[PDB]
């Protein structure tokens, strides 16, 4: 009768470096990377927790955590312990020694709350999911551990940690990036790919992490140490994302993105410019809370022979002034100033960027606050572009202020 | 050394009906009228008080006040009394027996004011759009020894005819007060201008309390500052004028001191649509004197479709969050939060209030569209003046105000 | 799988006058009355809604709602609509509009409710003190297929005479409703007990809007849930009782399910003073079902003087913040925030509301002192029944309610 | 006309170890130490900033700053940048701060976007009330490079201070660390100016000064030892008298400033709040001290028979305290303290959530946060049994921590 969420604590692992994002994550953690025009990546796991009815949240951070922590302080500031809500920011010769460690080192903060269930979450994915489903499967299945999994074509699973299960979705082995991924019994050509989401009873986990602290062998991670141990010595069960996913009617399939490369990151944002986007950012039934300030509305100015400030097939945030600049298939975060005779196409423009007059840019991700010099051309000369900026094989240039200065 | 604002309470009169705004205020007070894409009118006086360092605010409401009051409860909710801040929402009888006037609006609330014991009271009109630093006006008030300091616009005399006008001597001491003078008295030194009352009054609090008690005890008083309290002091006390230009907070992108009454639909339309200029008279992108309001986290603005027949786009326009511009042409328009403009529609010279829906093929020009209106598909406005005058409120200059009740009546 | 509370709106009827509480409610509505040292009565229904996971709450107020509305504005200010949460304060007057009854209180505000489109409405009285998890009642409602679920106390029949009583069958289906039955029908199989309505009702929103629109067009209706809406469904539709015992959130340290009307001065006094017990019926130190309220940061409680003639200390008492007990003796008393009790004074069996000041040498016994009352030096209460009755509101059991207007008229 | 606080930013140095406070700062920085019953020491500087009209605040922290950082996030969370308000918590994002100067230098990246005119450098480990608008007004007028807040102290007590030589217009002509013969004030000998560690700068000037300091690989990167000694000698340093800006309540007999540097001083400043006429008026609503506070139940006193009586005399007691058959005298209790039957506290400062077991009897103590006092424990009866059981000062105050109690089998 009583929702299990009332007795759950969501614990967000937010230390992921986002290595392959290169300069995008040079001074910010992957979960602090901007997404969608208004939010950051971590706001999704956090909003899922909130919307699922989980009132206690812990967030473990590791490297380059400064701006991630300031985001959390500014945006996620409305929890009060007298309402049995909490939001603890838990930063790391003093780092965490893995994903399991960050729970272990913080037991003293967890146990006063004494939650019945722990919902361990990866904070660097973009998805919407109602965790109450997973909680209910967990208590009703008697599992030691319930693991959230995507169903992906066997070929795609080769990059995931893959769970080998049986006909009752109990997990019988785990393999990191199996090159020939174990298929679902009775449904080959599909594999169960781990989402980095783990539901525990709280007391089992506590011991499970104590045990891990003691063992010299352990790399102190959930994926390699905690879980496989459980898989081999206890009862592990799979939960399928399709069962819990909160998809809008206007989302043609369950949405989940890792945005683990500049290409995947650029594509995921630019896809929001579609007539029918994969992600329905207008689904008010499952809203994404974030840090946002009061801003002026977007402004478009100039319209004559040679210049017209306008956006077409584009998404534009507040505090943006589009002055004689032509935008197409671009997403602009808050605060962008684009000036006369400049042009943007296939552009993901992060907060507070200035585009100088006459600049022309195509297929780019422009980093936070970058000032684009007047006249710069990107997307015309693949080879000059690759020398000046971080350019992908697909031809997306990631542009940072450091890159511009060296011009 | 100490700023006087620490010792002041701002008391905002927010019962303005905005009668000439017609259907725009049939269900809301004038201070609750939307402006500029995000805020409401009352947010300017409150942001002035905040930015000036005043920590205690009272707001007296009168007619049609629920949405104003809701706005205040939700947007102005961050003042804490044990930090010596306060924000009091004060409707007629206890959050018949209406306020009998603006002075009554204070008098009835003496028991709210007195516990705070502020040293000064700043009486504000909540129905004007303007930026002002009240600390200068406080300074002048104590340093001049006046009974009342009155905020005054310095306007050419032909404009002052619709204002309450203060007559000036050499030292800017007010020597009489005229309500809407046919030929306004001028300022000594430079004739050609007049001092028009802003409805801003600074008192020593104790002085003010005695006045409103005296006004309450006068059986022939109409119970207003403008008509009753102020004329009494101008004569039998010391009234002094403060010049708006001296306290006005101008951005360096604002060519002149900005103050707007938006007392008519043309004025309302004109003040909003002027924000679409390359160089508007009001700088809303300024940060050195910010306007706080009630704002919700919204998805960004979206523009879509780009084919032969339809292009979602905004030109020389201002567009807010949660707007979806789908195959619709926007030109010289101001869109508030939550507008959904649909394929093949067109908007020119439009002020479009929150949550409006523009149906496919609809074409609207020179309009103000009320909050939440659902424009039916294919509707045409701005083309047939007599038909346009027939179904909607239409001004002499050709502006159409459109409400849902007007749309509901549509069959011809 | 999905908790029904996500889909419910709580609607709190906070218009109780508390007539029998006499002077205690001469300027405040009953839901605004102080309870327990810090909170107000309305905070129990609101905290129940919040703890049950209901994110949308409306409060309908009626008479003397000034201080109630103020409390709700400052205390219950943390709901944000973009997180699908909302807190609407819905005063009977945007004067002329008064709600015609508890049913009119909803009907007039349909245009506040339907935009949120909740699936369930939970109608609550805002003037009782109790803890209850409404998810239990929601589930029963959807499982039972009923048109209304009604929350009911299980009370011994001779105490049931004072209540609105539902007749019940073996399936807890309500076959009749009786207002104050001289002989309350017992529960089948459990005579000796009867079901008393708590004035708590769960509906599907679509059904409730239907019923409310039917009621408004019926000119004979008293427009109340109690007299009109519920009895109509009882005879013509499907009403089922829900047992408070099943939903009540009882602490380990509460010997039974706790519910209190505090309808009389004696009952009010009794319910507060009971908190000074070694083992109170109400466990306020519970953290598993917390009661939220408006609270300010205050200094701690202070106890001073210990000489031969005066000692400030409290025995068998509960004392809040900002209290200074200066050479004063407290015994079996409950003090709200900001009480100043001065040298040589004594309080016994006293419920003392916020900001009360107790003058030197005063000695008060068996009292309720209203908010902000200054007790003059040397006043004696609880010594002479006839004198105390002449001066104050004295109950049959000898409880004196003391208000400042009673003190003002005094001099023996 | 325009108050200078509008253009100022307060930067609070909150990395003090409070080394002499021993186990009381075992796992927390000094600014995080509880004071007065409901607040922490850092809240005083912060409330001074806010009350003075300084709506931009940064806090630099160093060692053991977890609870300090949590307190700040929870309690000081009401600033919004779009109202030109900001509160930045700046932990050491290797590379600890090199000193209080380095604490500023690393965070130029945080400061410049706000571009304030003035920087008000504040020690976050003192208890005092001050209106910084006076010191700002003096600084801009004096035309000096740095203005330094100073206590006026009798020279006999100035020997334990950083003392500023002054001339007849309060220009600082020397700074001496703990002078044996502290230089006296011109025409007011017998009083010396003792630095409060409060400095006012122009922001541009301070950025240069901290950039120069960072370049010198020799420097100890501290305002006290490096930057301030450089300005007196080569630039323009001027003193600001605490008495000139202190916010002294009518019920405060003298300007109040406390360092609470030692266990005895900490105990003394807290227990002094139980006085009939305390030196610190914690009721002056005119200059209020904001902190992190939760809604809690009122304090409760229960039991009253021949053998036990729950009550407090000459005491200060917070919310969520249950005094159950326990007798308190001259004690200050923070939130959530449970004292059980037949127990007795005297001259006791008891930090939050402490449990006092039945029959326990304690005198002259500071009990650390959350400590559970075993039933029947006696402290303050036997000085030598106490000094080996707990940390006991020369004056006879016992600091009791949980790790000390856990060692008990004598
Ligand atoms: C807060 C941002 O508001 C906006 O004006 C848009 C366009 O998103
Ligand atoms: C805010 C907590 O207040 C109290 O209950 C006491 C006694 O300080």
């Amino acid at each position: 009768v009583q929702p299990l969420a009332r007795d759950a604590m969501a614990y967000v692992l937010a230390g992921g470096r986002g290595s392959r994002l290169k300069e995008l994550t040079d001074r910010r953690a992957k979960p602090a990377v901007y997404f969608g025009g208004k939010a950051r990546i971590i706001d999704f796991a956090l909003s899922n927790a909130l919307n699922s009815g989980i009132r206690r949240i812990g967030v473990a951070t590791q490297y380059k955590a400064h701006s991630l922590i300031r985001h959390l302080q500014r945006g996620w500031d409305f929890f009060r312990p007298e309402r049995n809500e909490s939001f603890d920011i838990l930063p790391a010769t003093q780092w965490y020694e893995g994903t399991a460690d960050a729970v272990y080192q913080n037991i003293d903060i967890i146990e006063p709350y004494a939650p019945e269930y722990m919902v361990i979450l990866a904070g660097d994915h973009i998805y919407k999911m109602d965790y109450e489903y997973m909680l209910q499967q967990h208590v009703d299945s008697g599992a030691d551990v319930t693991i959230g999994c995507l169903e992906v074509p066997r070929m795609e699973a080769t990059g995931f940690g893959v769970m080998h299960v049986n006909e009752k979705d109990e997990i019988i082995d785990f393999i990191e990036k199996p090159a020939d991924p174990p298929g679902i019994p009775g449904n080959e050509g599909f594999a169960l790919a781990s989402m980095g989401i783990y539901v525990f009873h709280t007391k089992f986990l506590m011991e499970a992490l104590r045990r891990d602290a003691a063992d010299p062998t352990s790399s102190r991670d959930f994926g390699k140490d905690i879980i496989p141990y459980i898989v081999e010595h206890g009862k592990a069960v799979a939960h399928r994302f399709a069962d819990s996913c909160v998809r809008s009617d206007f989302e043609h399939e369950p949405y989940w993105r890792d945005v683990g490369t500049i290409d995947a990151y650029w594509q995921a944002n630019i896809d929001l410019t579609d007539v029918v986007p994969d992600l329905d950012i207008y689904d008010k039934s499952w809203p994404i809370w974030t840090y946002a300030e009061i801003t002026p509305p977007a402004k478009f100015v100039h319209d004559d022979e040679d210049r017209r400030g306008s956006a077409v097939s584009s998404v534009v945030s507040g505090d943006c002034i589009i002055s004689g600049a032509a935008l197409n298939r671009s997403l602009l975060f808050t605060g962008v100033r684009a000036n006369s005779y400049s042009r943007l196409e296939n552009a993901v423009v992060l907060p507070s960027v200035k585009i100088g007059r006459h600049a022309q840019l195509s297929n780019v991700v422009i980093d936070h606050g970058v000032v684009i010099p007047e006249g710069l051309i990107v997307g015309e000369d693949p080879e000059l572009d690759a020398k000046r900026f971080r350019r992908t094989e697909s031809g997306i240039c990631l542009i940072t202020q450091s890159m511009i200065d060296k011009l």
